[PDB]
Order: structure tokens, then sequence, then C-alpha cells
């Protein structure tokens, strides 16, 4: 029941590079995460002005970020828009392969990887933090589906059967052995305040 | 055949604000405007992956800034997805209105002009150094309209019977006697090299 896809090219060797690369600034992979939330946010609440039953599905517009010790995970919740199966596997991999082809030129040009997210690409930031994401997500047009890749040239998609979400996204990050410090509390609090603190959605830190 | 509207009362205060308030870095206006059309611009490719015929009415993604020293304007042009009449009346202001209250707000906690597009109502940067901006807008599913405000309050829209233009927007900066420095050439590069310089579609500075 899963399918199992090549990335392109070029995204692969963004991953390989974001994985390889020394570079200490990793906190960085959860603004460009709640940025991509915050604005798939604004993408459903734009579409239910013309529209108000798009809000069926879920009326609040909100991010909740969930650390779980036990299963060292990181999880990114939002109530935006969500993503087709044609997001997914097709969409948002091309519109990534100019992002990439221009961020991996600014990078030679001195830029440095905190930039990504003026590409584009800022998701690829993840795997600074976590050996595999999986992503939940939910459109009012489609199924619900569950993407996944631990960054080897390829991610598979399935459609979930697990428990059903509404609408939007939840990001699973299966964080690395070292990088156990993006559960805790006083940490991640931190790099809210100091990254995301004008995201004009409620932000809400679960305790544990 | 013209049509008078008022502003929101948050927008017409925050107009208020950005006109009467002492603040010299003026030239942030460019950025906040390239940005958008550069957000217009990835919506309409995004769209044209799901259905080609999108680029019926035209395949070239790009902005142009053009100054005339003559009509002491500058146009900012893309062919971008462009704008419905119901985003210029409704659409637009109704998001702006939750943007303008938060970004009130962050002046007061000592934020400062220069980060208004985080808040989502960058465009109303461009009073720092216009007394009028005219808006032409074509989107593929409606007919070619003319917005227009100078701040008062209030602003129009008609339907456009000038030139066709096909698909995206055109922004027409009336400037201020003495904010003639945007129509030099290498004022507008420099602003372009310092603020947008990792945009993904190609920008054109016209000569005079
Ligand atoms: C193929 C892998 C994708 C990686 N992921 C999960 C993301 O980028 C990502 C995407 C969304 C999303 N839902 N709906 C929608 O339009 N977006 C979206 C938003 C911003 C840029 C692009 C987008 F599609 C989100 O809410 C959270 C995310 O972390
Ligand atoms: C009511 C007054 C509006 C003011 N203007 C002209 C703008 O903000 C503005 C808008 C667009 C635009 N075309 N299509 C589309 O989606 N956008 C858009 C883009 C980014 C945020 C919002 C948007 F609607 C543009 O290409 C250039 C612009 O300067």
């Amino acid at each position: 029941e899963v399918e199992t896809f090549a990335f392109q090219a070029e995204i692969a060797q963004l991953m390989s590079l974001i994985i390889n690369t020394f570079y200490s600034n990793k906190e960085i992979f959860l603004r460009e995460l709640i940025s991509n939330s915050s604005d798939a946010l604004d993408k459903i609440r734009y579409e239910s002005l013309t529209d108000p039953s798009k809000l069926d599905s879920g009326k609040e517009l909100h991010i909740n970020l969930i650390p779980n010790k036990q299963d060292r995970t990181l999880t990114i919740v939002d109530t935006g828009i969500g993503m087709t199966k044609a997001d997914l596997i097709n969409n948002l991999g091309t519109i990534a392969k100019s992002g990439t082809k221009a961020f991996m030129e600014a990078l030679q040009a001195g830029a440095d990887i905190s930039m990504i997210g003026q590409f584009g690409v800022g998701f690829y930031s993840a795997y600074l933090v976590a050996e595999k994401v999986t992503v939940i997500t939910k459109h009012n047009d489609d199924e619900q589906y569950a993407w996944e890749s631990s960054a080897g040239g390829s991610f598979t998609v399935r459609t979930d059967t697990g428990e059903p979400m509404g609408r939007g996204t939840k990001v699973i990050l299966h964080l690395k052995e070292d990088q156990t410090e993006y559960l805790e509390e006083r940490r991640i609090k931190e790099i809210v305040k100091k990254h995301s603190q004008f995201i004009g959605y409620p932000i809400t830190l679960f305790v544990e």
C-alpha cells in the first residue's frame, strides 16, 4: 500500500548538503517550519473569505508544538490549508528545483545555510536535526496522506489510515540522538521568541 | 463609471501613520513591492503546473522597473497572477485588518516601520514616497481594473479601458516632489542590490 519515489536530483543533492555540512546554528529549522505553517494558514483563511464552507473541516487557525522525549520526536501541527497528493509527489518538488539551484549558487557566492527560506526550500532544514521526517496532511479536496523520508534519495507516500485530523499538516521530526535539546521547553521557547515572535497565529508549546 | 470606497478604519489609520511619521529610510518601499510581485509570480507559476492553460495570457514571469522623470512616476510591473475586483475592494482589506493591528502594536512595542512586510501590509509603504498610487491589474478570471488612492481615507476602482496588459499587476507610484531620487538609475540599482538580490525572477531596470 506504500509508494516509493525518487527525489528530484537537485533536492537529493540539497538534502545531502544539509546533512553533511558542518553548521552549528541548527535551530533555524524551527522558524522555517513555523513559517510554512503560517503560509498554509494564510491560504485557508483567504480562501474562506470567498467560500466560508472551507472551514467546515475546522474553524481554528493555529500552530501546536509538541515534544515527545519517549519517541524522541518534535511535532509541528497546523490547521492550514493542507496538501494534496499531487502537492506531495509532484508539485512541490518541481518549484523546489529552481529554488534549490538558486540556493546552492548563493552558498558558493558565500551565503549561509540560514538564508535557505528565501529560496522556498526552508522545509529541508528539518534534516539539520532530524534523521527522519514524517508528514501527515489533509486538504479539503483530497484524502489524508503520510509522506516520509529518511533522506537517502527517496521518499514514500501512502494513504493514512491512522487517526483523522480534519484539515492541515503535521510534521513529525524524528530527531537525531545528539539533537534532543529541541525537546526541552526552555530551548523551544527561546527559539520561538527569537525567530518567530511576529507570526499572526497562536503558537502553543505543549508541556510533557 | 468610477466607484469610490472608504478604507477600513485600521488601514486608513496605518496610511496616516506612514504619511505623518518622521522616518528617513524610505527606500524599503521598493523591496516590499518587489516582494509582492514575486509572490504573485509564484502563485501563477504554481497554478500553471496543474493547468498549463493559465499561461495563455502570458508565458514570461518577470518584473520591470520603469522610471519616468517627466510624469514623476516609478512603475513596478509584474506578470504574476493578478487580482480580481473582489481582491481590490474587499478581500485584501479584510486580511489587512489583522495585519495592521499586529503591526501598529509592534510599533508601540518599539518595532520600526521597516518591519511592515512581516505583517502582510508592506504595500502601504509606497506612501512613504508616493502622494498617489495607481494599480492596474488583470487576473485570468476577471477584467482589467484600475485602483487608485491618494490616502485620504478613500480609494477608487473602475474598469480600465486603457491599453490591455494580458495578466499581472502594474503599480504606478506618483512620487512626492522631494522623492525624485527614486527615479535615478544608480539609486534604484543600489536598492535592488541591497534588498532584493535573491528574488527568483528577472528584474529589469528600464533606462530613460
Ligand atoms: C513535499 C514536502 C513538503 C514539506 N512540507 C511539509 C512543507 O513545506 C509544509 C507545507 C505546509 C503546507 N500545507 N499547505 C500548504 O500550502 N503548505 C505549504 C506552505 C508553505 C510552502 C509550501 C507549502 F506547500 C505546511 O502547513 C507545513 C509545512 O511544513
Ligand atoms: C488592494 C491594494 C493591493 C496593493 N497591491 C497592489 C499589492 O499588494 C500587490 C499585489 C500583487 C498581487 N497580484 N496577485 C496577487 O496575489 N498579488 C498579491 C501579492 C502579494 C500579496 C497580496 C497580493 F494580493 C502584485 O503582483 C503586486 C502588488 O504590489
